[PDB]
């Protein structure tokens, strides 16, 4: 499913994401813009042999599993494919887990180069939440 950008604010609040971690939900909405465009069957693969899933492009070296990269983990304890659904929250549950992980937001690559010390409330503008 592709996500309107109001839309998904509203269930990211919905499922506890907003100021989770002290990141607002506009940082949030704007990590997703930039990693899938809202799309939550977006994949991409790296030169690794790693693949991302989803909404927040959740990394298979680490969080998931996809049954094709070598010797990693799955931190999260769910397919790789529990990251395309429609309702976000196997991405949701993931994405806490991820941001407690010691370097907050910056996992994600399109946060830090294009979100991060930005006025991320714009992303959440006009939205009734
Ligand atoms: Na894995």
């Amino acid at each position: 499913k592709v996500f309107g950008r109001c839309e998904l604010a509203a269930a990211m609040k919905r499922h506890g994401l907003d100021n989770y971690r002290g990141y607002s939900l506009g940082n949030w909405v704007c990590a997703a813009k930039f990693e899938s465009n809202f799309n939550t069957q977006a994949t991409n693969r790296n030169t690794d042999g790693s693949t991302d899933y989803g909404i927040l492009q959740i990394n298979s070296r680490w969080w998931c599993n996809d049954g094709r990269t070598p010797g990693s983990r799955n931190l999260c304890n769910i397919p790789c494919s529990a990251l395309l659904s429609s309702d976000i929250t196997a991405s949701v549950n993931c994405a806490k887990k991820i941001v407690s992980d010691g370097n907050g937001m910056n996992a994600w690559v399109a946060w830090r180069n294009r979100c991060k010390g930005t006025d991320v409330q714009a992303w959440i503008r006009g939205c009734r939440l």
